[PDB]
């Protein structure tokens, strides 16, 4: 009846929890280990993992869902229904994982390298020259080099990926495969919540661009500098222009104010990986929530390991037997990574919340949830308090305020355009509306539009600048991440207010506070059992998405911002 329902669930939960362990091990031992062996056993758990999701998921189709009682086991049932990849036939299988292992592994072991010089890796070599140099020549031979290597060398698999990706959301019954993706969300307006969320961050982010832009005119020079134009897409301290923070000493407010390098200071106290990992932990338990395993300490790779082998993208890693979790980080000792620190903490700590549900609702309220938790915490780790506290500041006014401010704009209202834009580009790759022959200029399009940065070098057929973004190749969404960005001001707008904060939402500090805590862990407790809006009204006491906690936290800046652009004329924009 409905019993043969609750028994299948059962079977389906049971055996899913072992498959998965057996496929998470090969999957990290291969990612912290490439070689053409453990590439065999991973692309060998892979058949076995798609074996028991063909099965699982062919009894699930079975069921008339429409038929079930139990809110709980329609609910896990309709979700197994939906086989994804285990849902093309052999052959194409076979083909699609052979694709996703070749873009992974293209864009992780690409290098640029100098004539008769040697040859520089993305994490950290081509990171650190982006983060650093000052040279517009040196910039755009990184920019145009990592495009030349990592990019144009994912072209030649993208058509096929695409094509694959769609068949099997076809055969899940969407229409393509970027239906599949916002469907995640269950949320039927998303694309308008979402247009209307960009809208009510654009005079924030225009007042930024039109600043910063001043800024490089100052130091590049007004020849290298249209005042009225986009900004070039080198410039900006990072390979992406997804964060400009490092190039906050070009932009300072107030030069005048004492400032220290939190990244100069990590490293002459001899921080190390292991001490920003351990500072995130005590975040976590001193909001009362869980603690990271033992195990995690055995287990994690916390740097990039020395005896040339990796993968070194930054993940967090659920191994599905609610006992093993870890981190596999290539960790530099800066500020950024103690930002990343947290943020991988995060993921790995709603795997703890949620590791007593059944696997098919151990996911975030909604994609844009799991992304937030770590960078809740890291907005107080981030303050001048918090940090004069770890040493790593010396620690008042109106001016610091700005300065401060400054800085957090620099990540985070930044990112909102790129954040947004990377799926706007993917969702019209699998709908159709670009074609191979357009992925380049569309993608200029967007970054143009959205973001006001123009290429520093023509581009040219050839070229495939979507394939230098990670995410991209490995085929993991993005639009999270602008949800991200938006729902954790929300989240820490609210969790201030239980923490007893008054005044401007930018000085608070929630470390310590058990009222924080409580919050957060009933939310995450849900897992995916309940829509979204649930856990979006237990943390924030109502049910929407809303910029006005973002907003709010960066009023100061604003106002600071259009005084600042109105002295010098600016035209805020570009044509
Ligand atoms: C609809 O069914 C759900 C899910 O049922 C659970 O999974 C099924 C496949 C069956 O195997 C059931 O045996 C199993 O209960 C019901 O949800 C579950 O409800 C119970 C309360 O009976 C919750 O249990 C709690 O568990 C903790 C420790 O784990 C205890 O401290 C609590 O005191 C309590 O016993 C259980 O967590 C919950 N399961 C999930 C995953 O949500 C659900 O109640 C049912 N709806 C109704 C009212 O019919
Ligand atoms: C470095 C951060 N890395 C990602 C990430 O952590 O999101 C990595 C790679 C892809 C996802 N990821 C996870 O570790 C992760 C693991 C599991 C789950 C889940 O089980 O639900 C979700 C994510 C990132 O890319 N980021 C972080 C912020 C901005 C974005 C970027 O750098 O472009
Ligand atoms: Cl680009
Ligand atoms: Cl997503
Ligand atoms: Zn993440």
């Amino acid at each position: 009846d409905e019993a043969e329902a609750s028994k299948f669930v059962e079977e389906y939960d049971r055996t899913s929890q072992v498959v998965w362990n057996e496929y998470a091990g090969a999957n990290w031992n291969y990612n912290t280990n490439i070689t053409t062996e453990t590439s065999k056993i991973l692309l060998q758990k892979n058949m076995q993992i798609a074996q028991h999701t063909l099965k699982y998921g062919t009894q699930a189709r079975k069921f008339d869902v429409n038929q079930l009682q139990n809110t709980t086991i329609k609910r896990i049932i309709k979700k197994v229904q939906d086989l994804e990849r285990a849902a093309l036939p052999a052959q194409e299988l076979e083909e699609y994982n052979k694709i996703l292992l070749d873009m992974e592994t293209t864009y992780s072991v690409a290098t640029v390298c100098h004539p008769q010089g040697s040859c520089l890796q993305l994490e950290p070599d081509l990171t650190n020259v982006m983060a650093t140099s000052r040279k517009y020549e040196d910039l755009l031979w990184a920019w145009e080099g990592w495009r030349d290597k990592a990019g144009r060398a994912i072209l030649q698999f993208y058509p096929k990926y695409v094509e694959l990706i769609n068949q099997a959301a076809r055969l899940n019954g969407y229409v393509d495969a970027g239906d599949s993706w916002r469907s995640m969300y269950e949320t039927p307006s998303l694309e308008q919540d979402l247009e209307r969320l960009f809208q009510e961050l654009q005079p924030l982010y225009l007042n930024l661009h039109a600043y910063v832009r001043r800024a490089l005119h100052r130091h590049y020079g007004a020849q290298h500098i249209n005042l009225e134009g986009p900004i070039p897409a080198h410039l900006l301290g990072n390979m992406w222009a997804q964060t400009w923070s490092n190039i906050y000493d070009l932009v300072v407010p107030f030069p005048s104010a004492p400032s220290m390098d939190t990244t100069e200071a990590m490293l002459k106290q001899g921080w190390t990986p292991r001490r920003m990992f351990k500072e995130a932990d005590d975040f976590f338990t001193s909001l009362g929530l869980l603690p990271v395993p033992p195990e995690f300490w055995q287990k994690s790779m916390l740097e990039k390991p020395t005896d040339g082998r990796v993968v070194c993208h930054a993940s967090a890693w659920d191994f599905y037997n609610g006992k093993d979790f870890r981190i596999k980080q290539c960790t530099t000792v800066n500020l950024e990574d103690l930002v990343v620190a947290h943020h991988e903490m995060g993921h790995i700590q709603y795997f703890m919340q949620y590791k007593d549900l059944p696997v098919a609702l151990r996911e975030g309220a909604n994609p844009g949830f799991h992304e937030a938790i770590g960078d809740v915490l890291a907005l107080s780790v981030s303050t001048p308090k918090h940090l004069h506290s770890l040493n790593l500041l010396s620690s008042g006014s109106d001016e610091h305020d700005i300065n401060f401010l400054m800085k957090m704009a620099l990540d985070k209202i930044a990112f909102i355009p790129f954040s947004y834009l990377v799926d706007q580009w993917r969702w019209r790759v699998f709908d159709g509306s670009i074609t191979k022959e357009n992925y380049n200029q569309e993608w200029w399009s967007l970054r143009l539009k959205y973001q006001g940065l123009c290429p520093p070098v023509p581009r040219t057929q050839g070229d495939f600048d979507p394939g230098a973004k990670f995410h991209i190749p490995s085929s993991v969404p993005y639009i999270r991440y602008f949800v991200s960005f938006i729902i954790q001001f929300q989240f820490h707008e609210a969790l201030c207010q239980a923490a007893g904060h008054t005044g401007p939402l930018h000085k608070c500090d929630i470390y310590q506070s058990k009222e924080a805590g409580q919050r957060l862990a009933t939310a995450m407790k849900l897992g995916f059992s309940r829509p979204w809006p649930e856990a979006m009204q237990l943390i924030t006491g109502q049910p929407q998405m809303s910029a006005s906690a973002m907003l709010s936290y960066f009023k100061p800046l604003l106002d600071w911002l259009r005084t600042e652009n109105e002295l010098h004329g600016e035209k805020l924009g570009w044509p």
